[PDB]
This record gives C-alpha cells, sequence and structure tokens, in this order.
C-alpha cells in the first residue's frame, strides 16, 4: 500500500526541518498540502502504479478548508488500509519567539509566514464570536487617529 | 439592570482604542477579562448596589478557560434580563502587520503581546490534532542544529 506521515505543529517549532529529515530518509514530501489532497494523492498514486510507497504531508491547516480535527482524514484513509502517523511539532513560547526574531534577520519571508499563520489562527478561533457580533468594525488602512475616529463614529 | 458590551477582535485591530472610547463615554471597562468574571461581576454589582450601570469587557479569549463561542455567556446573562452587545474588531492582514511593525518600535510590550496572542490561537486551534498525534516533538531551547538532531533521533 502506502505509508503516510502527516506533519503539523506550531509556527517555528520545526515542521520544515521534519520535512527535510523525512525527504532525506526517502519520503516523498507534499508541503503546504491541505488534507483533501491526501486521499486524492493516495488514490492517484495507487492508480498511477507509483514507485512512491512513503508519502509525507506537511499539512496546510491555516486554510478555511480544514475542520478542527483529523477524524475525517483518518476514516477515509482507513477505507484504503492505511493508518497515518501524525507528528506534532511544538516548543515553548520563549523558543518560538527567539526563532521568529532570528527569522526576521535571516529568513524574512519565513518571518512573514509566521505572522500570517498566527493571524489565520486568530481568525479561525474567533469565527464563532464574529458570527454572533452585533457590530463589526473593520479598521483596515486607518492611522492611529483614523482608528479612533472610526470607533467614535461606530459607537455614536 | 446593567448594559453590557463585550469587545473582542484580532490583535492590532483596535480593541484597546475601543475600550478607551467606551471609558470616555462613561463605561466601566474591565480589561483582559475572561468570560466567567462577567456574570459574577454583574451579580456582584447588582448585590453591591453599584452606581455602575454600563459595563464593558475586553474579553480574554487566548485562555484555556474559554470555549469557542459566546452562547454560554449570552444564555447566562439572559437569566438576568441582560442582552450583551458584542463588538468585533478586525482589519486586513496588511494593516495588522503594519501595526505590529509599528508596535515593535513604539510599544514593544504590545508587540510581544501580539505574538503571544498568535501563538495562543495556534495552540488552541491545533489542540485536537495534538491530542491525536502519534509523536510529539518538543524543540524548546534547541539550536538550528539541535533541532535537526532531535528530529533525526525521534524518527529513528
Amino acid at each position: 500500500g502506502i505509508d503516510v506521515v502527516l506533519v503539523t505543529g506550531l509556527s517555528g517549532a520545526g515542521r520544515g526541518t521534519a520535512a527535510k529529515v523525512l525527504e532525506d530518509l526517502g519520503w516523498y514530501v507534499a508541503d503546504n498540502l491541505p488534507p483533501q489532497l491526501i486521499t486524492r494523492m493516495v488514490d492517484f498514486g495507487l492508480a498511477a502504479g507509483s514507485r512512491i510507497t512513503q508519502l509525507a504531508v506537511v499539512m496546510d491547516v491555516r486554510s478555511r478548508g480544514f475542520t478542527g480535527d483529523l477524524d475525517s482524514v483518518r476514516n477515509e484513509l482507513a477505507t484504503r488500509a492505511i493508518t497515518p502517523r501524525v507528528v506534532f511539532m511544538e516548543a515553548s513560547d520563549d523558543t518560538l519567539v527567539r526563532r521568529y526574531e532570528q527569522n526576521r534577520r535571516s529568513h524574512p519571508l519565513q518571518g512573514e509566514q509566521t505572522l500570517a499563520e498566527g493571524i489565520a489562527a486568530e481568525r479561525r478561533m474567533l469565527a464563532p464570536v464574529r458570527a454572533t457580533a452585533d457590530l463589526i468594525i473593520d479598521t483596515s488602512t486607518l492611522s492611529v487617529g483614523g482608528l479612533r475616529d472610526s470607533i467614535e463614529r461606530a459607537f455614536g
């Protein structure tokens, strides 16, 4: 069949290094893949007569097309005699901040990706609260003063 | 009774300015308050014979002690004849990044709070995945090379 490893974790905790180690060990690594492509890729490879028997996926969880859990992926893989192995990368807040600050110097596009992942997680976490808000104030493009003006106007 | 306003939103979208505007309009503002304190505060104020009839709360959402929704708070306040008004602050990613970069210069402790809010949201969003992981790799304190060594060891 196919061995499947799924890599995820916190920004800066080492998902990129885990993918590099797996590639070095002979895995085919699909990076930034939202979960839907896993089954389609496995089904494709099975039909494709692929030499690839070891698939690792670095999961794109910062996408609206991803529920909170992996029970959907596990059950669909189960119907094809595959039990994925899930690897989760984490670290203390102090370590993650130190790595972000180093990324600002050495890998600025990685640093910007880290901010983008944090904001995407906030938006997903706050979505039920947003959906019940009585007033939403969008402060895009506003200066410090324009921010104050817009809120004063919104509150009457 | 008491008028209750609940303020939340994305890091850098203007929750602090909203709280300041409400304070200026006469509200008593409880900042960084997780939801549980709201009704205890209302019940206390009601029992205390408070002059405070206008309570605004900037909600502490980056807490393990906070489910995803506000339906628990609304129902509990409903049994006290109070309908809260929920204000949600948001902005584009480009605006939020620009404000974070300005905070790094002008309000560095607010910049650190923004990173801490992003990491807390990631941890909350990834909690179901973490709870199903086969392997958790904690990379706290590790150098770039030590990160690589720890993952190589974890993978065999």
